[PDB]
RNA sequence: GGCACUAACCUAAGACAGGAGGGCCGGGAAACCUGCCUAAUCCAAUGACGGGUAAUAGUGUC
């Protein structure tokens, strides 16, 4: 369990560098969790306590480039937010509960849309936000325990900002064919690639603000058409086929 | 092109409800720091502080 590890003028040193340098001289590898800068500190937290003091101990093994040193500061202190707000197991178990509900067994169709207002979740004091990555793994992780044959995934109004936390959806639910994501935040058509591996044949992308990028729908059809060749049906409208040859 | 910074912009479900200033207990020779209190005054749910990058300039960096 955590600490808070504090670095006086850390703000003037570049986070990769810095970083660096510490990892380097330290005998531990260490993930930093909720980099930040306060003030003039940088700030972040580690998991434990073996990290911590192997954090302590590059305090006189380490300098700027103006041959001042740099100091490791050590606190044990509550769990992050972003820790704090990970899914108990408990909460999974009432997780995969609800989308059971939203499951349709004669399509294999899973309707998450607006999840995060689902009464059952609500009722139980489940936050679930899947613009969250600890979210959206449980979430697959469910659908690849539970129904990897999956077909039909219904992801409209969760206010995803990407789809970074998504792209093993590829490998989850491999034979995933209709995909709606409108209603979401989803800034630019790039976010597709992190998908792309996906044999869509239906697709929904209306209401992210990436689709005013385009000057006409046909540069947009084809844009999508990059990563999903074979897509038949787009925003609910029948495509033109695919050009022959 | 990547990545970082200043700007711009997005964010309270793209980390976050207080932030600056001031003060307190503790530690420390100091520097400085964890935690806490606080309308002198400034900023802040019309979102400060923190965070973020799909899009735009400026700078470094590989």
């Amino acid at each position: 369990n955590w600490f808070k590890i504090t670095i006086p003028y850390g703000r003037k040193y570049d986070k990769a560098w810095l970083l660096s340098m510490i990892q380097s001289k330290c005998s531990v590898p260490f993930t930093p969790i909720e980099f930040h800068y306060e003030n003039t500190r940088a700030q972040f937290f580690v998991e434990d306590a073996s990290t911590a003091s192997a954090l302590k101990a590059v305090n006189y093994k380490i300098l700027d480039r103006e041959n001042r040193r740099i100091s490791i500061i050590i606190n044990s202190s509550a769990p992050p937010h972003t820790i704090l707000n990970e899914l108990k197991p408990e909460q999974v178990e009432q997780l995969k509960l609800i989308m059971s509900k939203r499951y349709d067994g004669s399509q294999q169709a899973l309707d998450l849309k607006g999840l995060r207002s689902d009464p059952d979740l609500v009722a139980q004091n489940i936050d679930v936000v899947l613009n969250r990555r600890s979210c959206m793994a449980a979430t697959l992780r469910i659908i690849e325990e539970n129904i990897p044959e999956l077909l039909s995934l219904n992801l409209s109004n969760n206010r995803l900002y990407r789809l970074d936390d998504m792209s093993s959806i590829v490998q989850k639910a491999p034979n995933l064919k209709i995909l709606n994501l409108s209603g979401n935040e989803l800034k630019s058509e790039r976010e597709l690639d992190k998908i792309k591996g996906l044999k869509l044949e239906e697709l929904w992308l209306d209401g992210n603000s990436l689709c005013d990028t385009f000057r006409d729908q046909s540069t947009y059809i084809s844009a999508i058409r990059e990563r999903f060749p074979k897509l038949l049906r787009l925003d609910g409208h029948e495509l033109p086929p695919p050009i022959a040859f």
